[PDB]
């Protein structure tokens, strides 16, 4: 695409989202998701036009084309810098969302996971105000879903809070995540086992607080059996979940050890993947440290 220097157009296209012309609005409404679709540089163009406001009450919308083009742009403009996020935050973004995560529509509530989670790719103060505005409780209840697709997007939401401060995973855990994160592990779908894996070593990756919860929600039987995978992602996932819980104290230790994981992590530096071989002399590593 092409250089444009933004001058009075934007602004007249942010106006636009008020239009009663329909034809009018949505023209707008796909003309600043394209261009939130590029560079921070672009992103900024958009913010600086005045669009956030506008776009976060157009999430009450009761027309769907319309609210789910909102999303997409507000989710783009979430996928730039750390101030950015911080600008749909500060825009009243977060409890529209939150609200859009009990919609019986699976596209709308998909876009609202996914715009959530990019708020909460961003730093510690970012993931706090999703925290903070209450994303929690729907989240963990979607861990239950047998809808595989809002399931992962849900995961991946989690994941990224769980990646922040030991608070914020202990969030997470207050909700009440582990024991459906915990089954999620005895999956047939290796699919849903790897996006379980990655949200709950992110967990695992705490405080000795917050391993003990992992340990005390039962994950240690159920990540030793996902040791002998015959899937050689879902293989290293477990290990490097397992080496988080290793790096804690002594208590943390001799769960794992008692577990049955140390006689498996010594055979699986000599497997023939070297990805493998790694995480298994890493997680080894942590253990006995
Ligand atoms: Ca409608
Ligand atoms: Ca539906
Ligand atoms: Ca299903
Ligand atoms: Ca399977």
């Amino acid at each position: 695409h092409h250089h444009h220097h933004h001058g009075s157009e934007l602004p007249q296209m942010v106006q636009q989202l008020n239009s009663p012309d329909q034809q009018e609005l949505q023209s707008a409404l796909r003309k600043l998701s394209q261009i939130a679709s590029g560079g921070n540089e672009q992103i900024q163009a958009v913010i600086d036009a005045g669009a956030l406001p506008a776009l976060v009450q157009l999430l009450s919308s009761p027309n769907e084309q319309i609210l789910q083009e909102a999303l997409w742009t507000l989710g783009n403009i979430a996928s730039g810098g750390n101030e950015q996020i911080q600008a749909v935050i500060d825009a009243g973004a977060l409890p529209a969302l939150v609200q859009l995560l009990s919609s019986p529509n699976e596209q709308i509530l998909q876009e609202a996971l996914w715009t959530l989670g990019n708020i909460a790719s961003g730093g510690n103060e970012q993931i706090q105000a999703v925290i903070d505005a209450g994303a929690l409780p729907a989240l963990v209840q979607l861990l239950s879903s047998p809808n595989e697709q809002i399931l992962q997007e849900a995961l991946w939401t989690l994941g990224n809070i769980a990646s922040g401060g030991n608070e914020q995973i202990q969030a997470v855990i207050d909700a009440g995540a582990l024991p459906a994160l915990v089954q999620l592990l005895s999956s047939p779908n290796e699919q849903i086992l790897q996006e379980a894996l990655w949200t709950l070593g992110n967990i695992a990756s705490g405080g000795n607080e917050q391993i003990q919860a992992v340990i005390d929600a039962g994950a240690l039987p159920a990540l030793v059996q996902l040791l002998s995978s015959p899937n050689e992602q879902i293989l290293q996932e477990a290990l490097w979940t397992l080496g988080n819980i290793a790096s804690g104290g002594n208590e943390q230790k001799q769960a794992v050890k008692e577990a049955g994981a140390l006689e498996k992590l010594e055979q699986l530096q000599s497997h023939e993947n070297e990805k493998i071989q790694k995480e298994a002399q890493e997680a080894l590593e942590k253990l006995q440290a």
